[PDB]
DNA sequence: TGTACTAGTTAACTAGTAC
DNA sequence: TGTACTAGTTAACTAGTAC
C-alpha cells in the first residue's frame, strides 16, 4: 500500500499542474517532471488516439505509419474503450476539427 | 535541416499538441479521464514519487540519504530530481517554493 | 555531506504470429 | 479485419560504492 500512498501524491501532480497551466509556467513544470523519452511517448499516444477515433485507416495502416508496433495500437484501443463516453465524444470534437 | 535537427523539431511539435490537449482538458474539467487514458498506472505513480523529491529537495530539513531510505528510492533517483531542479528557470523554482513549500 | 559511478530489475516499446 | 499472443530492446528504476 506504499502505492495508495503514491497514488495521493500523483493527485497533488495533477493540482500543482493546474495552478501552473494559470501562471504560464506549465512547460517548465513539465520539462522538470519528466524526461525527453516520456514526452516524445505521450506525442506518439496522441496521434494514436486521433487516428483510431478518425477511423479512416485500418490498425496495420496506422502502425505501418507511425512506425510503430500493433501492440502499442492495441493499447490505444483498448483504453478509448475503457474510457468515458464524454471524454470520447470530447475527443472526436476537439481532435477531428473545430476547435 | 534535410535531418536530424529537423527529425527532432517534429517529436517537439508532436509534444506540444499533447500539451494543447491537456490545457483545453482542464478548462473542461476533463483532465483525470483525459491523464487516465494518456499515461500507465505505472507512469501516474512514477510521477507522484518524482513531485514528492521536489518538495523535500526544496525544503531543505532532510539530507538525501535520509529521503531516499524515507521512499525506498535509489539515490539515483533523488540525483536525478537535484541535478533537474538545478537545470530549471528561476521562475520556476521561485514558484514551487511559493506553493509547494508552505502550502504543500 | 552531494554526486558520479557499478550492477540487476521492470514495463513500454518495435517486430512479428495466431486466430 | 481487430486483438490476444511470443520475442528482444530500451530506459527509469532500486540497491550499493567511490570520492
Ligand atoms: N492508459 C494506457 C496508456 C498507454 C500506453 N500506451 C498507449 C498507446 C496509446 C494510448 C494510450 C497508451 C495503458
Ligand atoms: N527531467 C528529469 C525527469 C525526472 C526523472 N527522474 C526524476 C526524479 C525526480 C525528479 C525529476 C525526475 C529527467
Amino acid at each position: 500500500a506504499m502505492a495508495e500512498e503514491r497514488h495521493q501524491e500523483w493527485l497533488r501532480f495533477v493540482d500543482l499542474l493546474k495552478n501552473a497551466y494559470q501562471n504560464d509556467l506549465h512547460l517548465p513544470l513539465l520539462n522538470l517532471m519528466l524526461t525527453p523519452d516520456e514526452r516524445e511517448a505521450l506525442g506518439t499516444r496522441v496521434r494514436i488516439v486521433e487516428e483510431l477515433l478518425r477511423g479512416e485507416m485500418s490498425q496495420r495502416e496506422l502502425k505501418n505509419e507511425l512506425g510503430a508496433g500493433i501492440a502499442t495500437i492495441t493499447r490505444g484501443s483498448n483504453s478509448l474503450k475503457a474510457a468515458p463516453v464524454e471524454l470520447r465524444q470530447w475527443l472526436e470534437e476537439v481532435l477531428l476539427k473545430s476547435d
